[PDB]
């Protein structure tokens, strides 16, 4: 058989931090580093499907802080697409497991989920999660 009704997410992990406003965001975050945090996001996770995850795109982001005494906003992520992922409830043999999103993103990134609904000048935890699903009605296998 196939198992049509996979999906897609598209990943996030964030560190949202304040520097002093002399500094630049590049002197704290580097490709590098932000490559060794998408490293360690769980691959085996009771609803992944096949195929793993994209290539991962970690982005620097900085702005002065209006609110801020003299501080910088920097937003350090990286970015990755999980190709195929359970929808619904999911057993694994002893346990059910919760495919939706925000459980499954959690699980994976190891931070706490927040929709996209949210901008991150809204967030105050340093570390967090975004997904959603890019594509509906995918195989969960690689064929
Ligand atoms: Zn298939
Ligand atoms: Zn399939
Ligand atoms: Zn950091
Ligand atoms: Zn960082």
């Amino acid at each position: 058989g196939h198992m049509l009704d996979c999906k897609a997410v598209a990943l996030k992990w964030v560190h949202q931090f304040r520097i002093p406003g002399g500094d630049n965001c590049n002197f704290y975050c580097s490709y590098d580093s932000l490559y060794q945090q998408f490293n360690l996001w769980k691959k085996n996770d009771a609803c992944q499907g096949a195929d793993g995850f994209s290539t991962a795109i970690p982005k620097i982001q900085e702005a002065p802080c209006s609110d801020c005494p003299g501080s910088k906003t920097c937003i350090c992520s990286v970015q990755a697409t999980a190709w195929r992922v359970r929808n619904g409830k999911w057993f694994d043999g002893q346990q059910w497991f919760d495919c939706d999103v925000k459980p499954y993103t959690e699980r994976v990134l190891g931070r706490r989920w927040y929709d996209e609904s949210e901008a991150d000048k809204d967030i105050y935890v340093g570390y967090y999660s975004r997904g959603f699903i890019s594509n509906d009605n995918v195989h969960c296998g690689s064929q």
